[PDB]
């Protein structure tokens, strides 16, 4: 089980049901319905240490030090790496251990201010 294919969804879309998809140009965001860019290979890295690539993209989905999400064709444990956290209540979430720069979907920014405080997004892994 060193590797795995499962959805990311969160239920923050409860409000809006999207799941997380990839784009082929590289960029991240959700989508209408569980689209194939939506298939995220799940690696084991180190113990507490995984990396994602998407199947469809076959890109890399890695964070930059702004704590933007996308999909990259070269491999790099810096940003490509999170640390898996996993609640009681039975929730997944994954930050970068690099920074501790928290996973969260691109567009979120939306308010005219930027506050330095930000919570990551539950995230619900579904089967592949």
């Amino acid at each position: 089980g060193q590797v795995r294919q499962r959805y990311l969804y969160t239920d923050d879309a409860q409000q809006t049901e999207a799941h997380l998809e990839i784009r082929e140009d590289g960029t991240v965001g959700g989508a209408a319905d569980q689209s194939p860019e939506s298939l995220l290979q799940l690696k084991a890295l180190k113990p507490g240490v995984i990396q994602i690539l998407g199947v469809k993209t076959s890109r890399f989905l890695c964070q930059r030090p702004d704590g933007a999400l996308y999909g990259s064709l070269h491999f790099d444990p810096e940003a490509c790496s999170f640390r898996e956290l996993l609640l009681e209540d039975g929730y997944n979430v994954y930050q970068s251990e690099a920074h501790g720069l928290p996973l969260h979907l691109p567009g979120n920014k939306s308010p005219h201010r930027d506050p330095a405080p930000r919570g990551p997004a539950r995230f619900l892994p579904l089967p592949g």
